[PDB]
C-alpha cells in the first residue's frame, strides 16, 4: 500500500501543510495565514488544521495512507502567545501542536536560551531527538515522529548534511546557517544545534540580515522604479557590471560584522548616466554582498562547502550567478522549494524508515540547477572592495542628522 | 514713444527684446542655431548662423512691438563670454568660434601669476588659448596677423563690429579673455606673451556703457547708436539691479553661475574667481564669480535617470509632502565636487534611505541640494564681502518650494523679478543709460520689479543642523571615482 509523509510548517504568518513521498514530490497542499507580537493559539491551531485536511483533500489519500507526520515551526515564540545566544528579547510553537497530538528537540530546546547547547540539558526564575516517534494521533492512528525548528528543518530538507555546507533563505531578510558537525563560537555569529538525529548531535553557526528582499520590496513600493520583484534580473543583465554604483540598504542599520544600529541606507557612485538598471543592479548585488559578509564570517571556523539556497528570491537567475562569483563557491538551487516542510517530513521519515538513512535522501536529493563560479580573482575582489567601502560610508549616518 | 533693443547672444540660442522705460516687453525674437560638435569635448559655433539668428531675432523683436527702426534710441549687447573669432578686415569669419564649453586647451605652476593679473585659475575656459590655438593651427594665421588683417574678439566685439564697423570690447568681457590685467584696466603685455598673441588683433577695451558706433541704414532700417556691452553673466546682475556691493545674483540652470557685487573693491578667493561687473561713468565694479556644474541637472536625472518624475516642475508637490528632508539627503557630484572641496573624484550619493524612502525625499532632497551647494558658493563670497541678498533668474526659479528653502538655508531673501530675461534686461540697461533713456541706475532701481520676495522663515539652530547633514554627506562622497 503506498504511504507518504503529512509534514506541518508552522510559520510565522502562515500555516502549511504538505504531504510528501520518497521521492520529494508534493502531493497535495494546504495554507492558511492568521491574523497577527502576540499570536493566538486558537486561530494557529485552527489554520494549521485547516491546512492539514485541505493537503490530504487535495492529495486523494485515506487518513491511514499517513506513514508519518513531522513538525517544524517558527522558533523562540512562546506559548496569545509572545512572537519572536547573545542575549535578546528574541528568544515552543511545535509542543502546542505535538501534545494537542499527542516535547520538544534539541535544536528546537537550543533556541530557548534556557538549554546548554553542550550539556544537552535545561536565574531567569521558572527535550528528545529530532527524529524519533513521540507519540501518536487518536482519531486514523498517525504517528507524530519529527520536530526541528524551521530553519533547521530547511537546513536539514536542503541535505546539508556535512560540515561546511550552509542553507540561506532569502527572505524580507535572510537566514544564513551552516553544519558544523564542533560546538564552535563567534562573536558575530549565533551558535545552536542543527538536529540531533540517531544519538548524534550536529551542531550549526547562524547569521541573519534583516533586510535583503526588503530592499527590492523598496524598489517596487518605496521609489516604484519597478512593478515586480523578477523585473530586477532583465534589467541587471543589461549591465555588463555595476559601473561603480552600489547600494547598502541599511535601512536600520547594519548587522554582522560591522554592527552599527544607526547605519542608514547609501547609493554612491550616481553620474548622469545612472539609471533603473544600476539601481536594480545595485540592490541584487547588494543582497550578494551581504550574504558574503554572513558566510565569511562562517569561513573563520569551519571550511565553506557550497551553498543551498531557498526563498522567493532564488528564482533570480542573476542575483544566484552573481552570488555564486562573489563567494568562489558552488550556488545550488534545489528543485523542492518547500524546504522546510521537506526537512521535517525527512526526519519524521527516518523515524519510521519511510527513508532507510540519510545518505539514501542524498542520494535522492535533486537540485533544478547548479549555479558555477565564472568570476576571476581580481574582480571578486575589487567588487567586493568596492562594497567595503559603499558600507564605511553608509556608517552612524543617524548620529549626523535628526531624522 | 522710444525704446532700448537688446541682443543676447547666448551659446545656443540668440535673443533680442524690445524694452520700455518701465521694463515691460514690448517684442521678443528668439532662435537656436546649431552646435557644431567635430571632435569630442569640442564645441564651434559659425558665427553666420549666430549672426543670422540674432538678425532674425531683432526682426522678430520689432515684428511684434510693432515699432519703427528709429524709434529704437539704443541698442545693447551681451553674450556668452570667452568664446573666441577670428574675422578678417570686412567681418567675414575666417574660422569658426570656438565656444567657452570647447576642450581643444584642456603652464599652470609656471600660473599664479595669471591670478592676480586676471582674477581667472588658469583653464580652458578662457579666450587666451583659445586665440593661441587659432593662430597656431590656421593656414594663414600669424601671418596674416603680424600684418594686421585679423580681428580677436569675444562675442560681442564680433556683434559690435557686425553691427557698427568699430572694434571693441568691454571690461567684463575683456576679463575674461584671461589676456586683460583686471587692477590696471589694460591687455597685459606678459600675458599676451605667454599665449605668443599678436596686439594688432585686439579690439579697443571700452566701458560697458559708451556709444560704441551707429549702425547702417541698410542692416535695420535706421542709424541706431549701439551702447551696452557686458559679458551675460555680468548683464544678469546688472539687470537684477544688483547695483550694490554684497548683491548676489544666482543663476538657476542645468549648471548654477553666481556673482556677487563687490563694487571698487577687488576681492581674492582661492575658492572663487574675480571679475570685472562693468565699467560705468567711469567707475569700474568688480565682482566675485562662483559656479556649479550640476545643480538642474540633478533634477533631469530624476526625470531621465531613475524617472521617478515627468516635469522637473512635480519636485515641488512632491517635495512640500514632507516637512522636513527626515535624514535623506542627495549630492549630486556627477562629475566631482568644486568649490570648496574640489574633488574631481567625488561621485553623486544618496544617504538616509529607509523602508520608508520615497519619491517624496527624492525630489526633497534634490531640491536642497541645489540650495546647499548655491550656499557653498555664497559662504565662500560672505568671507571676502559682507552679503544682503539674493536676486534670482533662470527656469528653475519658478519652484517655489526651492526658492524658499534657498532664503531659509541662507538667512536671507531672495528675490524674483518679474522680468525673467534679466540678462538681455541689463544689456538694455546699459545702453539706456548711454542715451539718458534712464537719467542713472538711481532711477532704476527706484523703477525696479520684483514679482515675489522670499523672506527667511528658519531659525539659526535648523540651519545650521540641516547645513551639517549637507556637510557629511558632502564626506562620503568624496574620492568614489578611484575605489572604483
Amino acid at each position: 500500500m503506498e504511504k507518504f509523509v503529512l509534514s506541518l510548517d508552522e510559520g510565522t504568518t502562515s500555516a502549511r501543510a504538505i504531504i510528501f513521498d520518497r521521492e520529494s514530490n508534493i502531493h497535495g497542499i494546504g495554507q492558511y495565514e492568521f491574523p497577527q507580537v502576540e499570536h493566538n493559539p486558537e486561530e494557529i491551531w485552527d489554520a494549521q488544521l485547516r491546512a492539514i485536511k485541505d493537503a490530504i483533500q487535495s492529495a486523494r489519500i485515506e487518513p491511514n495512507q499517513i506513514a508519518a507526520i513531522g513538525v517544524t515551526n517558527q522558533r523562540e515564540t512562546t506559548l496569545n502567545a509572545i512572537v519572536w545566544l547573545v542575549p535578546d528579547a528574541y528568544f515552543t510553537v511545535d509542543t502546542f501542536l505535538i501534545y494537542r497530538l499527542t516535547v520538544t528537540d534539541y535544536s528546537n530546546a537550543s533556541r530557548t536560551m534556557l538549554f546548554n547547547i553542550k550539556k544537552l540539558d535545561w536565574l531567569f526564575d521558572i527535550v528528545r531527538e529530532s527524529s524519533e516517534v513521540y507519540g501518536y494521533t487518536k482519531k486514523a492512528e498517525i504517528p507524530v515522529s519529527g520536530d526541528a525548528g524551521d530553519q533547521q528543518a530547511a537546513l536539514f530538507g536542503q541535505a546539508a548534511f556535512e560540515a561546511g555546507m550552509v542553507k540561506a533563505t532569502y527572505g524580507t531578510g535572510s537566514f544564513i546557517l551552516v553544519n558544523t558537525d564542533m560546538v564552535l563560537y563567534s562573536d558575530n555569529l549565533l551558535t545552536t544545534i542543527a538536529w540531533g538525529l540517531n544519538g548524534r548531535v550536529s551542531y550549526a553557526l547562524e547569521g541573519s540580515i534583516f533586510v535583503t528582499g526588503a530592499a527590492v520590496q523598496w524598489l517596487r513600493d518605496g521609489i516604484k522604479i519597478i512593478k515586480h520583484a523578477s523585473e530586477t534580473e532583465e534589467l541587471a543583465t543589461k549591465l555588463e557590471s555595476n559601473e561603480g554604483v552600489y547600494f547598502v540598504p541599511a535601512f536600520v542599520g547594519l548587522g554582522a560584522p560591522y554592527w552599527d544600529q544607526f547605519a542608514r541606507g547609501i547609493i554612491i557612485g550616481i553620474t548622469r548616466g545612472t539609471g533603473r538598471e544600476h539601481l536594480a543592479r545595485a540592490t541584487l548585488e547588494a543582497i550578494a554582498y551581504l550574504t558574503r559578509d554572513v558566510v565569511d564570517e562562517m569561513e573563520k571556523l569551519v571550511q565553506i562547502k557550497e551553498l543551498r539556497v531557498d526563498g522567493g528570491a532564488t528564482a533570480n537567475d542573476f542575483l544566484m550567478q552573481f552570488q555564486a562569483d562573489i563567494l568562489n563557491r558552488k550556488v545550488i538551487r534545489p528543485v523542492v522549494k518547500e524546504t522546510t516542510a521537506l526537512g521535517a517530513a525527512y526526519l519524521a521519515g527516518l523515524a519510521v524508515d519511510y527513508w532507510a538513512d540519510t545518505r539514501e535522501i542524498a542520494e535522492l536529493w535533486k537540485a533544478e540547477r547548479i549555479f558555477e563560479p565564472k568570476m576571476d580573482e581580481k574582480t571578486r575582489e575589487r567588487l567586493y572592495k568596492g562594497w567595503k567601502e559603499a558600507v564605511k560610508r553608509a556608517m552612524g549616518w543617524a548620529k549626523v542628522v535628526d531624522s
